[PDB]
DNA sequence: GCCGCCCTGGAGAATCCCGGTGCCGAGGCCGCTCAATTGGTCGTAGACAGCTCTAGCAACCGCTTAAACGCACGTACGCGCTGTCCCCCGCGTTTTAACCGCCAAGGGGATTACTTCCTAGTCTCCAGGCACGTGTCAGATATATACATCC
């Protein structure tokens, strides 16, 4: 989920507009270059609660 | 008497149609906001008039003479046909790199706002460079006259 890591990317905007209930991020490195990275995680995961 | 095989009826599930509701593209509305509008003033660009001098124009003349035109001939070249061979095209197969999606940080450059100062516009005055005309002067050119010479 690294690959996760930017919100600018296609595949963010891909993945986060799928209809889905439950979602789930698999990664050794959560956090890599900075804060922003983890807030993009965090709002993959969850859309406004961070 | 017992067991196996053929014919026909009603209930369960898939599909088409309609209504209620949510999302994308576009237009009406609102707010900022800066550039177009309006009004007034003034300077000057250009319109108008006038006089003078030179070029153009329509239609004719006359003379010269070189260019244009007509004609005959001839032959060189455009064009058509044929051969040939070679090189480009079509196709199948394999490779490969364009394309798209990714970091990773940093600089270049476009804006917004602000400050400052140097330099170019503007004005006044003046003088010398440019344009025009002319007197004069040295180089180029043509002939007048005297000397050596052939028949």
């Amino acid at each position: 989920a690294h690959r996760l890591k930017n919100a600018e990317s296609s595949l963010y905007e891909s993945l986060n507009s799928f209809k889905v209930a439950n979602r789930m991020l698999i990664t050794g490195t959560p956090l890599q270059n900075n804060i922003k990275e983890l807030a993009a995680l965090v709002n993959f995961l969850m859309p406004g609660r961070f």
